[PDB]
């Protein structure tokens, strides 16, 4: 922090800026499984009256809805196809029947739930297992319906609302709350989303329904956006590596820039199940195992916005509509992505891999190019300065398109608009 | 001060005009925290009564209403995670539990509040701690709300509060209040803001809440105004060097003017605990010591101009839609802002950072310009004058957006226009 | 603070039998009178000429430790304590209701 103004005599002051960041690790050293704490087991089919009269009603109370769907884990079990083993050993085996319950642990309390009947709807006798699950899947939607929160999300909502009661009015499951009941309690439930104890029971309910195949498991429609939660950075990467051909490591090779040296190390640090295909990992956001996630788009920002302003010099739908992390210098990001589109938009590397003779192989053997160092040189040679025609396609992405509020799009259309 | 005027002979005369400006600096050298008087206690249960029955009723008593959040204050309570020392006041020990009261100290007086009751309600039985803070939110939020008063605010004042209901009609918050009694109560609580001692709370909440995590950290979304409050040049210019991609010191020297030198100096004057993530600083607006903040946008006017108008070059929503400071040379800033957008806008410093192997990092180690000296030569070079380019960008930004009253987007698409 | 409670409460339209008559039996320190001729209610002297007397001194009431709730349910406007013609008009109102 070295400065010199001058005023009559010369003078010297240092500069003071602030920021720091935790970034725990979900990797769990002590091999307990996610805990919640719950209240008293529910009364069965008196629980599941009380909270089916709170949706016809729009009244739903958090602690009993809990309650209420880990009491309905039992009823969901199925066979394990393979051996099952995340961070400490699942007990899960080959063969095995399992609930939900299995996977995390429930904690229970002597202090019981009010499981009122704020409706008047009435069901002369005991619901049976589909009815329990239409509503457990229903409960479990309005998680979705809570995260998808912003701005003209509205007809969209509807759509997904209406999606999610089609699927829970029929087989396997029952019509129990009839129509628009789901979008009436999203509207007092929007914020349900942030309730920790919802958010760990639609993730175990994911795990569960990802590893083993049920009739039920249409109740994933819900629990979806569990997966992969707060780590859009990683999967921006690794959707990235795949779309533009790359072998990961070669892909990490085009990042020149000083600022993507942090990100690197916090995305890649090992002991961490990115490794492993139906780990805690997955979910890990959603169960307690977590903190603010090192994977998230903002804790990754300088690589997530070169990963979509590629994409959007590559027309890819997904990176035009993503958000922008402003912080993380997406000019420069900008000026590398447009450099690496050019390299990546409209060309391959094509080579000659099947013959129908050894011999032809081996003659084939013995017989512009793409690579970081050409890619490094060219914007050498211009200076770290876009090119005209990167320009020209970065608007006619931007412009031929509906640019979202604070998309890559948006950011295009108004940096780079003459 | 000399000037000479023939009027049949030779006269002198003087010109004289006035400019002083306090700018008091944040002092923590009494080793006292900040303290503001108020009422007797209040009755927990009549309190919380009175203010609901008033917030229906749009009838609120501002004694009465400081006076139960500092009540409300003192049930707040978490650990602190890592020692935390004040800049002159040793505020926390690690691992010791602290309240907000904690923070600052409040003294009591024998006058009683009214709490009077506005309209009927259905509660009549002791409230819970939840209810409470339910209803401290709800009350912190209206200053939030006052704040934002200002000229053209479409339906963003409404969208704003609603969303303050959601948070506290929702678990760990219980509902309070039906839907808009927030806006009601806000208009007539709209100069709310103005009051000292609702605003001394506010940021006594906010720093509480940002040290210790808490169940009701949701709180904060009244009180998050009050974070860097009146200090938008500061934050302005740790912006601008994050998106520039420069360090703070590099920073600086582009900065080619004599006006820049007191403010530089005014802004980053010594004693302050700007780089302490928790210090008092980060609040010392709201909580006091200070008449006026010398890191305001209009006490470092000439930067904060130059700041958005290379932002406005770059295209940069948050530049265009501030407003420009008229007093402090705009047209010369936005001509300094031209050449120095030019340098920035559409070029990166790219250096590769990552290679396959070890061996890779010796054979790169064996081996227009950016740097302050030329920009400061292409602008002699100039003469100080704006290239056409420079005016061709600065008028194709401000016409493609809709130029907010007094915004850079306005004076940019006034000055320069055909 | 009792007034206060069980104005709120008449305006509430719900009243709770319990506040309403302690209430009651506490304002009656407040209606004083001496006695004009001696007074043998039932072989017992209740008053003498001259006695100053209240109707808590023609019934003795038995207070329980126990305390009521009193609390806030209707709309009470005053942010000053109740004078006594202001306690006289409620316990009008409210003994009213008997014979309504």
């Amino acid at each position: 922090i070295v400065f010199k103004v001058n005023n009559q005599v010369v003078s010297l002051k240092p500069e003071i800026i602030v920021d720091q960041h935790e970034y725990k690790y979900p990797a769990i050293k002590d091999l307990k499984k996610p805990c919640i704490t719950l209240g008293k087991a529910p009364d069965l089919n008196k629980a599941y009256k009380s909270v089916l009269s709170g949706m016809s009603a729009a009244k739903l109370d958090p602690d009993d809805v809990c309650s209420y769907l880990a009491a309905a884990m039992q009823f969901f079990e199925g066979t394990c196809p393979e051996d099952w083993t995340s961070y400490g050993i699942v007990i899960a085996r080959k063969g095995d029947k399992i609930t939900p319950g299995s996977l995390v642990e429930i904690k229970r309390t002597d202090v019981e739930g009010n499981w009122a009947l704020t409706g008047g709807m009435e069901l002369t006798r005991d619901p049976t297992v589909p009815e329990h699950a239409s509503l457990v899947g229903l409960l479990l939607s309005l998680y979705r319906l809570s995260k998808i929160s912003g701005q003209n999300t509205g007809n969209y909502k509807t759509n997904i609302a209406d999606r999610i009661e089609q699927i829970f009015e029929t087989a396997p499951f029952v019509k129990i709350v009839e129509h628009h009941t789901l979008m009436t309690t999203h509207k007092m439930c929007a914020n349900w989303s942030t309730i920790p104890n919802f958010r760990f029971l639609a993730g175990t309910y994911d795990m569960f329904f990802s590893r083993i195949e049920h009739l039920y498991s249409a109740i994933r429609v819900g629990t979806v956006v569990t997966a992969y939660e707060d780590c859009s950075g990683l999967v921006s990467f690794t959707g990235f590596i795949k779309q533009i051909n790359l072998t990961a490591r070669e892909a990490i090779l085009y990042f020149f820039h000083k600022n993507f040296e942090e990100e690197i190390r916090r995305m890649f640090e090992p002991g961490q199940e990115t490794a492993v295909p139906h780990s805690y990992f997955i979910h890990f956001r959603s169960l307690g195992l977590s903190g603010k996630s090192p994977y998230s788009s903002n804790a990754v920002g300088h690589v997530f916005n070169l990963i979509h302003f590629v994409g959007c010099y590559m027309g890819q739908v997904r990176s035009l509509n993503a958000t922008v992390i402003a912080a993380c210098a997406p000019h420069e990001m900008s000026v590398l992505g447009g450099y690496l589109g050019e390299e990546f938009f409209g060309k391959g590397t094509f080579e000659r891999r099947f013959f129908r003779d050894e011999k032809e192989l081996q003659e084939y053997e013995a017989a512009e190019t793409r690579s970081p160092e050409a890619v490094y040189t060219r914007i050498m040679m211009n200076g770290g300065r876009l090119k005209r025609s990167h320009i020209r396609r970065y608007v006619s992405v931007s412009s031929n398109h509906q640019a979202r509020p604070n998309s890559f799009a948006e950011f295009l259309n108004k940096t780079y608009s003459s």
